[PDB]
């Protein structure tokens, strides 16, 4: 019932802007990004099914499922990886993308492409190429469901969840697209996007197409 706000790190805050201000093209790779960190986050669930099965089995499948919400103008990537825990939410994954946000904004500036990011460990960030506002919706084990949430600015809150339906286990992101993405909610783009830059997922990868008015 209670919102808890913080304050991103000034280096995850000045990519963030980098990212938001980019004229890059190919904004199309943060699809590719997000379904890589789902498949990660997949990865973990099943290595550690191997040790304690039953960890599985708050949620017994394995997926990455595409919900394009038309009439809100969001784009959601749901998977049933392993989830994120209210401390792992409030620290934005911190080590592991502290230092590779800075090394990223060096490689930009030695030649790397905007596409290189997720080899740095913070291609989730990619998303602010085509929304300037996201809630991450997750789910580990260990804890309860939480949504963090930001508009950017510096900001982010992090709030138990009551009202979102239950993951089970895993994450949702809901990207609230910028007005010239909407192309990233047709079913069309969606499937191109994917067969373009994630044609070899271990997982299957489900598009859910709402009956429009
Ligand atoms: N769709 C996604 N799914 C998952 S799943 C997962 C994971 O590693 N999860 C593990 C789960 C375990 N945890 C440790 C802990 O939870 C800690 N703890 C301890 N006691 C309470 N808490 C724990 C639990 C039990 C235990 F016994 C011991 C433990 F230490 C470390 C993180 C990560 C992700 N990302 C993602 C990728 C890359 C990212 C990001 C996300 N960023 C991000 C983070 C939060 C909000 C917004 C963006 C930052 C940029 O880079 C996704 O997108």
């Amino acid at each position: 019932a209670k919102v808890e706000t913080h304050e991103f790190t000034a280096e995850i805050s000045q990519l963030m802007s980098l990212i938001i201000n980019t004229v890059y093209s190919n904004k199309e790779i943060f699809l590719r990004e997000l379904i890589s960190n789902a498949s990660d986050a997949l990865d973990k669930i099943r290595y550690q099914a191997l040790s304690d099965p039953s960890q599985l089995e708050s949620e017994p499948e394995l997926f990455i499922r595409i919900i394009p919400q038309k009439d809100q103008k969001v784009l959601e990537i749901r998977d049933s990886g392993i989830g994120m825990t209210k401390a792992d939410l409030v620290n934005n994954l911190g080590t592991i993308a502290k230092s590779g946000t800075k090394s990223f904004m060096e490689a930009l500036s030695a030649g790397a492409d905007v596409s290189m990011i997720g080899q740095f460990g913070v291609g989730f960030y990619s998303l602010f190429l085509v929304a300037d506002h996201v809630q991450v919706i997750s789910k580990h084990n260990d804890d309860e469901q939480y949504v963090w949430e930001s508009n950017a600015g510096g900001k982010f809150t992090v709030t138990l969840d009551e009202t979102n339906e239950r993951l089970g286990r895993g994450t949702m992101l809901r990207l609230f697209l910028k007005e010239d993405q909407l192309e990233y909610l047709e079913e069309k783009r969606i499937k191109e996007v994917v067969k373009k830059h994630s044609e070899f997922v271990a997982y299957p990868i489900q598009l859910v197409v709402t009956k429009e008015v």
